[PDB]
């Protein structure tokens, strides 16, 4: 689990959104896995607009922070699950590093702020839902 903050918009996966961010919904894309809802209070991070390929991200099934370099935001092949038929993700960029299930909406962060959310992984794989193409989020 997790979301981002940012002015009066929350980011999350679009497969763990609640019935209030479907309620409050500003726009979603399933083939990014993204979601992002409207709130009432100011949001308390800021995202990057840069072409870092390294950061570290917060993995919930460590309860730790671990740094990673990923790939370029990319259209990758993402196998069937109970959420979604087998398709391609696009903006995802893939790093090694550990993620299970229950570690989505983890944040990458980069020195110049968020950078994505955990949306997919595998044996020893985490892959970022990548969020700084939306400039909108910033105004
Ligand atoms: C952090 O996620 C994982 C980590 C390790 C493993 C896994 S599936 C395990 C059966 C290999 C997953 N789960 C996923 O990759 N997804 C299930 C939820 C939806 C995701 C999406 N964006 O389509 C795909
Ligand atoms: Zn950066």
């Amino acid at each position: 689990s997790g979301a981002i903050y940012v002015g009066n918009y929350r980011v999350v996966n679009r497969h763990l959104a609640t019935h209030n961010d479907w309620a409050n919904l500003v726009w979603e894309d399933s083939s990014r896995d993204l979601l992002v809802s409207s709130t009432t209070a100011q949001g308390c991070d800021t995202i990057a607009r840069c072409d870092c390929q390294t950061g570290v991200y917060y993995c919930s099934s460590r309860r730790k922070h671990y740094p990673v370099s990923f790939s370029k935001p990319s259209l990758i092949f993402v196998e069937a699950s109970e959420y979604y038929p087998a398709r391609y993700q696009s903006h995802l960029m893939l790093a090694v590093g550990h993620s299970e299930p229950g570690d989505c909406g983890g944040i990458l962060r980069c020195q110049h702020g968020v950078v994505g959310i955990v949306s997919t992984g595998g044996n020893g794989l985490v892959g970022f839902a990548d969020v700084r193409d939306l400039l909108w989020l910033d105004e």
